[PDB]
């Protein structure tokens, strides 16, 4: 790493950040990830793990700077501005990638934003509207002259959804172009993709969102590689009971354990999900109703393996 990475007077531990998901990411699981390997954490607007930053969506300059101030009020260092998401409406207006259609509605709410909090703000893109329609570089160099300090890029373009594959041709010709940390984005799902992603974009970090719902400590493993060109072995069985027993445990704690055990079976559906889809334990587990069951159904799955 040249001088590791930086989000203004920040200094990352590593160049691995776990990417804001609005429904996934709660404290629980945002803390599970640093816990695990994350050198960042980004939360939604409205006491966390490392450098707290609070991601504000929406469509007004003047409700996106509000927004902006009263989150950091309420303790954000860093505040990020969401103009990815591809479906996104924020109090019934199109907010997220549909803002990059219009460079002067962008131009407002990063000049606002940025004049509005004394805290490092970045920003979080796509490649573009459409195909056709990839402002990029434009979108990149506006956010550096609004005074933007790191931009995250999803190599994908709104219309793109989640479907095909993340390119990271955008992210190379951004990164050649801007003076700020430029974050890749988009499909790094091993440590092996994220190298590649990291040697062919020149990017300053690396974004992961999805390849950690079901395993969290994806983190150390890509870091892992990325330090040493060595892998760490796969976690064995009896490590991953511990780690998803500590964590539902603690989603008992948090919410109680009425909301909690709701809450537990979304976060062991999605490892179920990775390691084990086509599964008897998958559809049992979710017909359970009581939080003291689960963490007993829990640990007779994983001692089958032992
Ligand atoms: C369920 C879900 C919720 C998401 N919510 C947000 C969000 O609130 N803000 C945001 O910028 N991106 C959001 N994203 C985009 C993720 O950051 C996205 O998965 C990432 O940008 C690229 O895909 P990856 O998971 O392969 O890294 C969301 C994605 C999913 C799948």
């Amino acid at each position: 790493p040249r001088g590791s990475m930086r989000i203004g007077q920040y200094q990352l531990r590593n160049r691995l950040i776990a990417a804001p998901m609005a429904g996934i990411t709660d404290r629980p699981f945002r803390t599970l990830c640093y816990e695990m390997g994350a050198g960042l954490t980004v939360s939604e607007m409205m006491d966390e793990p490392g450098i707290r930053t609070v991601q504000i969506a929406g469509s007004d300059p003047k409700e996106m700077a509000d927004a902006a101030r009263i989150n950091v009020e309420s303790g954000a260092q860093i505040i990020d501005i969401n103009m990815g998401c591809p479906a996104k409406k924020v109090n019934r207006k199109l907010a997220g990638s549909a803002l990059l259609q219009y460079p002067d509605v962008v131009k407002s709410i990063l000049t606002e934003v940025v004049n509005a909090v004394d805290v490092p703000v970045t920003l979080k893109i796509r490649t573009g509207w459409a195909p056709e329609h990839r402002n990029c570089e434009e979108i990149a160099q506006l956010a550096e002259d609004c005074g933007i300090q790191a931009l995250t890029i999803h190599g994908r373009t709104r219309a793109c959804l989640f479907n095909g594959e993340a390119e990271y041709d955008s992210i190379r010709a951004v990164k050649q172009k801007v003076s700020i940390p430029v974050i890749a984005n988009g499909d790094i799902t091993d440590p092996l993709k994220a190298r590649a992603v990291l040697d062919y974009t020149g990017a300053d970090a690396l974004m992961i969102g999805r390849a950690a719902q079901g395993r969290p400590w994806i983190f150390r493993e890509i870091q892992h590689y990325l330090d040493t060109g060595e892998l760490l072995p796969p976690l064995p069985l009896a490590e991953v009971k511990r780690l998803l027993c500590a964590h539902v445990r603690e989603l008992h704690d948090f919410y109680g354990p009425a909301k909690g055990y709701r809450i537990a079976r979304k976060h062991v559906s999605w490892y179920l999900q990775e390691h084990a889809p086509n599964d008897q334990f998958r559809r049992t587990f979710n017909a359970i109703e009581d939080a003291s069951e689960q963490l007993e159904a829990l640990e007779a799955y994983f001692e089958n393996f032992a």
